[PDB]
């Protein structure tokens, strides 16, 4: 046969819903892609030749099927949607041309399947010679409706049901491409829902019996849809079809990056259950009991306690033994592994019609006299007749019955006194008969009886349900025995998942179950052998999905988080490439005994990369992590390195400065304009009330921040219009003179980037500084640190001429002037190649204000929370309970309010605890800021390697979303002079040194410069000063 | 021609469409929330403001 699979087609949309411009990883009933599909040649026979099989194109209707023929003119007519087509369904007819529809229900008692006879001089439309049958079947008709050849088009149609009611989606797309598959993709939009009422299994296309076609099939899986600028469905992913499903999936963008992301965690399903007792019966009175000498009587039946053991009743119902195995409340089966409190074995002989007297709500001289089963129904029959084992010729009538009494016998009564019984009135005292007779007959049978007057061997067995332990329990089904493989074990109450291995350790006689120093399951003891187990959860772990952005092609990966290889479906870039280390069980990626530097960690010290190798390329390759490679840089005792060269170098690392600053209308959050809902908050009151207080502390205490790292001088400047620096100048940082605010460039790129970002409460309240103002702040801030710099703590905008205000700066790592005066030009114009590299990354990799981005990104995300935990409606279905609150009675729509006004509260207290945690985190990081602004920008701290990566050098402001960027302005040395080296010199035989300095020749002379740059000078009194001794001195030079 | 209701990216109602005639269609909530009282202290006068 040919199984030519499928294209990405197969979709329609998802209900009856439209949102535009906007991603969704929805859940419905979807066709797999890339699924291996037929291709059906069921096609006419020709005038002369064309013959085949021509079988039909048939696939039940699994979940949903999808078909995709373009045909040329149409024949096909019959669409067969019918539960089983055994005339007992309604099978709806569809049959379909230039959209337009006639519908039927009626069923289907066909011959083969409905066919027809194609021939010559026929067949376009109509036929001026008939032929052409249609009509096969007539029940009931219980619903209706009615409305070059290159590829011209195509018919294609995915059905699928839910609840019963049926949606057609039709969408007849012109595709005039005839070389294949077309690679693209484009949904289906269903005309008429019809409650049909029935489940569709099988359907089935028209035919005839005396080049493209697909069929496919359909899983409850779930895409990822995309949804155009003009609204309309284009490309789709799904979530478990391949690893980079899912990561589009949890990633929710078409456009996925490279990284690891946590998919899901592979549960790896115990391979059994390990069910396991004690070694014997353990004394179970019922192997040694039915072999008596003779039985007791009703009125008094024996009674052994049963106790402190087991019982295995099913091998004797496989003995065969038993005239009666059926359990009254109870059943007979399931009694083995359920156990009750107190039971007793009860050996003794009934009649066969008194089988019926010993039962439930059934009565009888021995039901009144001799036994009662209380009205507690919990029991059973267990005997079989005695015409063989305990017959005796002249038969045996010393089995008794109690036959006088006043009332019933008590529960478990069973009686053996004498006391004298009257009925009548006059005291018997020997004159007995007429109301006076013994109390006691026999029963009187002999072997010939039938079977019920034969005698039984019978043994009943009492499970009472009482306060007392229960002690008499389960059989074995034991024999499973597991060996560092992933099962489930069951030792009668203590269980544990994974594996159960021999350990050691000893074991004690009173002792049973096991623990470990965290209290829990650690090690069991077989109750039928000693062996010193152990047990551990099968094997968790996790599953981070390695792989490349998805512009780059769907080789995928997966990863098993620290975990022993156990589960491998594998199946020239791919192949048998199991790799297991450190990092667990890795696959998709080939181990690789070099390691390149680290990109995307993936646990324990492993990254799997996307990197390209020689051998005759593009794959998955991981390695044990590092950084870079190694690096041997000597280190003796008098060798160091110093940099005659060096970066101006713009590091843009920066700080969530505030947050959305929303309120929260806490009964109008909760209670949109509803009474009762409103009346319960307010009543609950102080919750939302200091909600409330939090969250205006919030606002208040993040917008101080905003002021005090922005308006440190509430005394606003401007940036003079006159931009004349030479060459130091600020053109995209400095606000513009003809922009529309007087922002610049970099303010316009952060701003289009609020591609990540009212109608709930999402009260937002505006900055105290909008867009404008705080861009007035933040260009009021680069203007005091360039124009006023450091002095503009103090409320003065005390101006500085700049040229020494960076040279104050530079000073502030302990950078003399000089190589500022000597290089400043050039500093200018790498820093503004510097800018431009940033303004570059920010408009073509968005990394590049990842973390802020992304503070954003979950600030948007945990406003969306807050919204959709509406959706989270906890036993209600409306977004707002007070549709809830209208569907039920007041008191029972007060009742059902209750909980779920508690469940808001929750959902309130989670919410504000979040905002809080991200309030705290947030205010150290306002703090930062504003250090960051203070020691960093209104002056420069000695405090290294804060600002930003590396040294500082200066830091900007400049607005950003509820954020600020702040230009950390870094020193990084470049070149290495690695000559020699020492503490000092002892030239006048005793040390030497500035007020700083490191003594570093070049072998021609004796150089003594900084410790950030390589500017030396020779020894002189005049900087490098004489103190300390060269007495004890450690590798120092002569 | 395929729309009936609408949403936006927060999931939020973005358009809703008469049901008996096709016109565009827009929904922002009125108020946009808001009331706070700048009165200066009550010391001082009792002219309010909102
Ligand atoms: C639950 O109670 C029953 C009661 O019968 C026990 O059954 C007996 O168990 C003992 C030991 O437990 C068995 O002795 C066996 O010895 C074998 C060694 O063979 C040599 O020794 C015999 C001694 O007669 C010579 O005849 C023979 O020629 C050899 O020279 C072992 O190989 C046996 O091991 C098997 O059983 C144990 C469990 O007992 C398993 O763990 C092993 O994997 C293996 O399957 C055994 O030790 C005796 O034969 C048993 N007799 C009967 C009638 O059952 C059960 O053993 C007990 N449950 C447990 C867990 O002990
Ligand atoms: C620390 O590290 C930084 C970068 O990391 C260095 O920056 C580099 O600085 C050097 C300084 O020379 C730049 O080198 C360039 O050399 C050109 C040579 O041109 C002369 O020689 C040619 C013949 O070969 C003649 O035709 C020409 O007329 C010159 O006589 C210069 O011309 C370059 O000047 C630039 O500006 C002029 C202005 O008109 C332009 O016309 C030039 O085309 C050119 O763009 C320049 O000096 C080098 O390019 C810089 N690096 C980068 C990446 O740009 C620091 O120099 C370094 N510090 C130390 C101390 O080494
Ligand atoms: C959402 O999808 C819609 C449909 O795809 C988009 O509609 C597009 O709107 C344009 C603009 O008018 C159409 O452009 C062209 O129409 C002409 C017809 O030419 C003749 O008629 C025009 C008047 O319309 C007249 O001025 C000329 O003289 C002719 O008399 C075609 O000949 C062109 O090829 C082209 O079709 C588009 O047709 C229509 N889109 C298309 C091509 O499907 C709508 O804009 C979309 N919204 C978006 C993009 O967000
Ligand atoms: C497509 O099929 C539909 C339904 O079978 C056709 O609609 C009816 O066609 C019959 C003739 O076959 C007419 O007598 C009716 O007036 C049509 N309309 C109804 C029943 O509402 C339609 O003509 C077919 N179109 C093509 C191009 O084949
Ligand atoms: C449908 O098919 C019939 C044939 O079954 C077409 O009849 C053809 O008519 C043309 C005249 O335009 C003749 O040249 C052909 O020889 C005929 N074919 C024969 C006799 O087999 C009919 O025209 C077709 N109609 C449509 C609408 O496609
Ligand atoms: C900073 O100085 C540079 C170089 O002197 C200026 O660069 C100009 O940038 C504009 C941008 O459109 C270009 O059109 C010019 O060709 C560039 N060179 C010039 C004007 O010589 C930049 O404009 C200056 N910025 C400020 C604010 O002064
Ligand atoms: C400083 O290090 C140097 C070399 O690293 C030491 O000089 C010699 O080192 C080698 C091997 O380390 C030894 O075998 C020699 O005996 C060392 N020579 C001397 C004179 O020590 C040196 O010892 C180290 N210490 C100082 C104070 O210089
Ligand atoms: C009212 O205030 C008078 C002046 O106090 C001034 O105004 C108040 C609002 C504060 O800002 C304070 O710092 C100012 O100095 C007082 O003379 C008068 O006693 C006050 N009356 C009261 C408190 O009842
Ligand atoms: C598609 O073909 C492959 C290759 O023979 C086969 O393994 C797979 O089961 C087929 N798909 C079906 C039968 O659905
Ligand atoms: C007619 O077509 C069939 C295709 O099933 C082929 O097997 C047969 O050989 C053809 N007839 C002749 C005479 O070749
Ligand atoms: C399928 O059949 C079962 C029979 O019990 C019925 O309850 C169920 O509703 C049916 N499903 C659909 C979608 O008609
Ligand atoms: C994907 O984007 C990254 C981002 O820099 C780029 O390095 C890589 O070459 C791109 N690959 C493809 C296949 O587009
Ligand atoms: C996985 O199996 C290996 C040996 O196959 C074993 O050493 C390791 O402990 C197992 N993993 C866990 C979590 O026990
Ligand atoms: C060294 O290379 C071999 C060859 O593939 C590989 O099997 C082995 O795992 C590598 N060792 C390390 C530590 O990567
Ligand atoms: C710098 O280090 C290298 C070792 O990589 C050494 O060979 C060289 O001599 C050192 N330079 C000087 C000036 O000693
Ligand atoms: C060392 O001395 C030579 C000769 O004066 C000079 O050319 C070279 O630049 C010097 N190097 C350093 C690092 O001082």
């Amino acid at each position: 046969p040919a199984y030519t699979n499928s294209f990405t087609r197969g979709v329609y949309y998802p209900d009856k819903v439209f949102r535009s411009s906007v991603l969704h990883s929805t859940q419905d009933l979807f066709l797999p892609f890339f699924s291996n599909v037929t291709w059906f040649h069921a096609i006419h026979v020709s005038g002369t030749n064309g013959t085949k099989r021509f079988d039909n194109p048939v696939l039940p209707f699994n979940d949903g099927v999808y078909f995709a023929s373009t045909e040329k003119s149409n024949i096909i007519r019959g669409w067969i949607f019918g539960t089983t087509l055994d005339s007992k369904t309604q099978s709806l007819l569809i049959v379909n041309n230039a959209t337009n529809v006639v519908i039927k229900v009626c069923e289907f008692q066909f011959c083969n399947d409905p066919f027809l006879g194609v021939y010559y001089h026929k067949n376009n439309k109509s036929w001026m010679e008939s032929e052409f049958r249609v009509y096969s079947s007539a029940n009931n008709c219980t619903f209706e409706y009615v409305s070059q050849g290159n590829f011209k088009n195509l018919r294609e149609f995915v059905f699928k049901n839910i609840d019963g009611y049926f949606k057609i989606y039709s969408k007849h797309t012109p595709i005039n491409l005839v070389r294949d598959l077309p690679q693209g993709f484009s949904a289906l939009e269903p005309l008429v829902d019809l409650p049909i009422g029935i489940n569709i299994t099988r359907f089935q296309t028209l035919l005839a019996l005396h080049a493209a076609y697909y069929v496919g099939y359909l899983q409850p899986r779930t895409f990822l849809l995309k949804y155009n600028e003009n609204g309309t469905i284009t490309d789709a992913v799904d979530c478990a079809l391949d690893p980079l499903s899912e990561t589009k999936c949890t990633l929710k963008s078409f456009t996925v990056e490279k990284g690891i992301y946590q998919t899901s965690n592979f549960r790896v399903q115990p391979t059994e259950s390990i069910v396991r007792f004690p070694n014997i019966t353990n004394l179970c009175p019922f192997g040694e009991v039915f072999n008596a000498t003779r039985f007791a009587s009703v009125y008094a039946w024996n009674r052994k306690r049963i106790s402190n053991c087991v019982a295995d009743y099913s091998v004797l119902y496989n003995s065969a033994s038993f005239s009666t195995f059926k359990c009254y409340g109870v059943s007979p089966t399931k009694l083995n592994d359920l156990c009750f409190t107190n039971v007793y074995a009860d050996s003794f002989v009934i009649r066969g019609d008194e089988v019926r007297q010993i039962a439930p709500g059934q009565t009888g001289k021995i039901a009144d006299y001799n036994y009662k089963l209380p009205d507690d129904f919990t029991g059973c029959v267990i005997a079989w007749n005695s015409n063989n084992l305990d017959s005796k010729v002249g038969g045996n009538y010393n089995y008794l019955y109690r036959l006088f009494r006043k009332s019933n016998l008590k529960p478990f009564e069973r009686d053996i006194s004498t006391e004298i019984y009257q009925a009548g009135s006059t005291p018997c005292n020997g004159v007995e008969g007429f109301n006076c007779y013994f109390p006691l007959q026999s029963y009187g049978f002999q072997p010939t009886n039938g079977v019920g007057y034969q005698p039984y061997r019978v043994v009943v067995l009492s499970f009472e349900l009482l306060h007392a332990p229960a002690t008499v329990c389960g059989p074995k089904k034991s024999t499973n025995l597991v060996k560092n493989k992933c099962v489930n074990f069951n030792f009668n109450g203590l269980t544990g998942t994974g594996v159960l291995t021999e350990s050691n350790k000893k074991f004690l006689p009173f002792q049973q179950f096991g623990r470990d120093i965290a209290d829990t399951t650690d090690a069991v003891r077989d109750p039928q052998t000693l062996e010193i187990l152990d047990i551990t959860p099968c094997s968790f772990g996790g599953v981070s999905v390695i792989t490349p952005g998805t512009n780059t092609s769907n080789q995928v990966a997966v990863l098993y988080q620290g975990v022993n290889c156990t589960e491998v479906p594998v199946a020239y870039s791919t192949g048998s490439n199991v790799f297991q280390t450190r990092a667990g069980c890795l696959i998709g990626a080939e181990h690789v005994n070099n390691s390149y530097e680290c990109d995307i960690p993936i646990g324990a010290g492993i990254c799997a990369s996307y990197q390209t190798q020689t051998n005759s390329s593009q794959s998955i390759i991981a390695y044990t992590m590092s950084l870079g490679a190694e690096n041997s840089v000597a280190y003796s005792n008098n060798s160091i390195a110093i940099p005659t060269n060096f970066t101006i170098s713009v590091t843009t690392e920066i700080l969530p400065v505030s947050m959305t600053k929303t309120s929260v209308d806490c009964t109008m959050y909760i209670c949109g304009d509803s009474t009762e809902c409103s009346n319960l908050l307010l009543q609950y009151g102080s919750f939302c009330t200091q909600l409330n207080r939090a969250l205006t502390g919030i606002a208040v205490e993040q917008d101080k921040n905003t002021q005090e790292v922005f308006a440190q001088v509430k005394q606003i400047y401007k940036t003079p219009p006159i931009k004349d620096f030479g060459g130091f100048n600020f053109s995209q940082i400095l606000p513009d003179p003809s922009k529309p605010s007087k922002r610049s460039f970099i303010e316009d790129l952060l701003f289009n980037k609020v591609t990540l970002a009212k109608f709930n409460g999402l009260t937002v309240l505006p900055p105290l500084l909008t867009d404008e103002m705080i861009a007035q702040y933040t260009s009021a801030l680069l203007a005091g640190t360039i124009t006023s710099g450091w002095t503009f703590g103090a409320g003065a905008a005390l101006q500085i001429p700049f040229a020494m205000q960076m040279a104050y700066r530079f000073n502030g790592i302990g950078v003399t002037q000089n190589v500022l005066y000597e290089n400043q030009k050039l500093i200018a114009n790498q820093f503004n190649s510097a800018i431009g590299k940033i303004q570059d990354s920010l408009s073509s990799t968005a990394s590049a204000l990842g973390k802020l981005q992304d503070v954003v990104n979950q600030n948007a995300q945990a406003l969306n929370t807050l919204v959709k935990q509406l959706s989270s409606n906890f036993g209600a279905i409306s977004s707002v309970l007070n549709d809830i609150l209208s569907r039920l009675d007041p008191p029972e729509a007060e009742v059902q309010i209750d909980r779920l006004i508690t469940g808001r509260l929750q959902s309130l207290q989670t919410y504000v605890t979040q905002q809080l945690i991200r309030a705290a985190e947030i205010r150290a990081s306002a703090n930062l800021a504003a250090t960051k602004m203070s020691e960093c920008v209104l002056g420069q701290s000695k405090r290294v390697d804060f600002c930003g990566k590396g040294y500082h050098l200066m830091s900007f402001p400049q607005s950003a979303p509820h954020g600020v960027v702040f230009l950390h302005v870094t020193y990084v040395p470049a070149q290495e002079k690695n000559f020699t080296t020492a503490p000092a010199i002892c030239h006048d035989g005793k040390a030497h040194f500035p007020r700083e300095g490191v003594f570093v020749s070049n072998g021609t002379h004796w150089f003594v410069t900084q410790r950030n740059f390589y500017e030396p000078q020779i020894i002189t009194t005049d900087n490098t000063f004489v103190s300390g001794n060269c007495d004890v001195v450690i590798g120092i030079v002569n």
